[PDB]
DNA sequence: TATTCCGATAGTGA
DNA sequence: GTCACTATCGGAAT
């Protein structure tokens, strides 16, 4: 099934030099179609927490989050401050950069092991190429992992987003459903942002 | 505006060669844009009956209407049986064809300039395009030349057909909403028609 | 809400 | 229900 496509990330991670990272508990991977301009994914290796969903991972397994959230703030701080770099402009620094990634689970994955998300907020990729593509990051669809528990949104319950009208994360500006129209503004609004970090 | 378009072939029917015929009183000319294998267009050049709508047409002008059956009858039949045999097949006898023509105007048509529609049932064409092309030639929408007047459709009304399952005229099998399917039948139909009428 | 391909659907401009 | 262009929307296979 298309659905188990990442277990090979988690099982054979020497196996992938887009595997930026692996130990015995889990494996950062740049994703295959990044949803911005780095996107990157956090794995565990665990064969049982690894289909646990989401949801459930944040309700309940309070350890597994804050195992996730030490690597990225901890080891894996650097080499996502790097591929961020890379992928956006060397110009920026680390402090300009933690404010422009966000981390978090979608309330709905289709893929069937656990990953954890860790992207920056551009949106500007080729891989983004539908509505659905950009809701899932920008509305509470996208559980970030700092989400209190009280906060979680019930599984199943976010099918309607899809359909709502489309709105700049950045500057609120409103598209209905001109996909296309966002896009190239994403575009503008990361000039925009650039233009206004290195400045410094 | 475009819903001119047609004004043209009454006004100056001399300058095109696509008209087939022409006197003082109407024009024969072909269909630009050919929603069968044959498709012609008979028009009135009479400034004040050009402008009124078809309906109003059938229900209170029917000296026009038999005049308009009477050129496709008589002056124009020899013409229209070429035309319709260098469209299908030579082996057609005027007979097999008379069975494969419909005459008749759209209830709602988009072109200002009355204009009687006169084609071939095949609705094999590069021309048709869409759904709605394909229902408006084979539905109530479609008012035939010999519609009694108590059985005319009432102006404005038949919007809603072009929402509906389609369905093929000559079968009866269905295709839902699946246009591309519905134009390969149509093709399969015209050969089984072809190869059962030259075939005496 | 995995991608990709095809095709139906919708709005515009002329 | 003129056409033609663009883009959104929808299902199916993988
Ligand atoms: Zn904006
Ligand atoms: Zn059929």
């Amino acid at each position: 099934s298309f659905r188990d496509n990442l277990k090979v990330y988690i099982e054979s991670p020497e196996s992938y030099k887009n595997v930026i990272y692996y130990d015995d508990d889990v494996v950062l991977v740049r994703d295959m179609f990044p949803k911005s301009k780095m996107h990157l994914l956090l794995m565990t290796r665990d064969p049982h927490l690894t289909h646990v969903h989401p949801l459930e991972i944040m309700m309940k397994h309070r350890s597994l989050v804050e195992k996730l959230v030490s690597y990225v703030q901890g080891d894996l701080s650097g080499l996502i401050f790097d591929e961020a770099r890379n992928c956006l402009s060397q110009q920026l620094t680390n402090e300009a950069l933690a404010n422009y990634i966000k981390v978090g689970f979608h309330a709905g994955p289709s893929m069937n092991n656990l990953h954890l998300h860790i992207m920056t907020l551009d949106h500007v990729s080729p891989s983004l190429k539908n509505s659905a593509h950009y809701i899932s990051f920008t509305s509470p669809f996208f559980v970030k992992i700092d989400t209190p528990t009280s906060n979680l949104p019930t599984r199943g319950t976010l099918t309607s987003l899809f359909q709502e009208d489309l709105k700049c994360w950045r500057c609120g500006e409103t598209f209905g459903r001109h996909f296309t129209k966002l896009k190239a503004h994403l575009q503008e609004e990361y000039d925009d942002w650039l233009d206004k970090s290195v400045s410094m």
